[PDB]
């Protein structure tokens, strides 16, 4: 099964602020809906509270070690091992994030979905960095800059095929 990371970040790798994210970019959330639809999202508790509801069309799966955590509309996994058990029959998995969630699935990733916003915000969680020792660009693009969406980001994708 394909473990794909799905991430938007600063030019300084910031992905988050207090708990809620640094920006607010409707069109970005579009690309995300699009590429993700019909696939499981694996996220941590704190990432889900930011979102604040289940994302329609996708098995939302939350990752806590806590044996008594439940939210409606979402599955809970208390392990990386469980995540693969729930997604046994699954084509592709999207690690939706929380930095610590990315750290968990680092030994398993085979595909990366990075958005790079050029502008630097105030906040404190970061994307766990990885490979100029790989991987392979497989796609680039620019996105909508508007009155809402005001920043030059680039939709990226990579593939570790080794
Ligand atoms: C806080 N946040 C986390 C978030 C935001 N942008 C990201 N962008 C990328 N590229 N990757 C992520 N991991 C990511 N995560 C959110 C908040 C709301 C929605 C949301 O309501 N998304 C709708 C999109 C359209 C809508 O807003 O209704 C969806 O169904 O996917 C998504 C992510």
């Amino acid at each position: 099964m394909i473990v794909s990371f799905m991430v938007a970040m600063d030019e300084n790798r910031v992905i988050g602020k207090d708990n809620n994210l640094p920006w607010r970019l409707p069109s970005e959330l579009q690309y995300v809906k699009k590429t993700t639809m019909g696939h499981p999202l694996i996220m941590g508790r704190k990432n889900y509270e930011a979102i604040g509801r289940p994302l329609p069309g996708r098995r939302n799966i939350i990752v806590t070690r806590n044996e008594g955590y439940h939210v409606e509309g979402c599955e809970v996994a208390h392990s990386v091992e469980e995540v693969f058990e729930l997604c046994k029959n699954e084509e592709e998995i999207f690690i939706f994030g929380g930095a610590q969630i990315y750290d968990l699935f680092l030994p398993y990733v085979d595909k990366l979905y990075i958005t790079k916003i050029h502008h630097a915000f105030e906040g404190d969680t970061f994307f766990p960095e990885m490979d100029m020792t790989n991987w392979k660009e497989v796609f680039v693009e620019k996105g909508l800059t508007d009155e809402k969406n005001p920043y030059t980001y680039y939709y990226h994708v990579y593939e570790k095929q080794q």
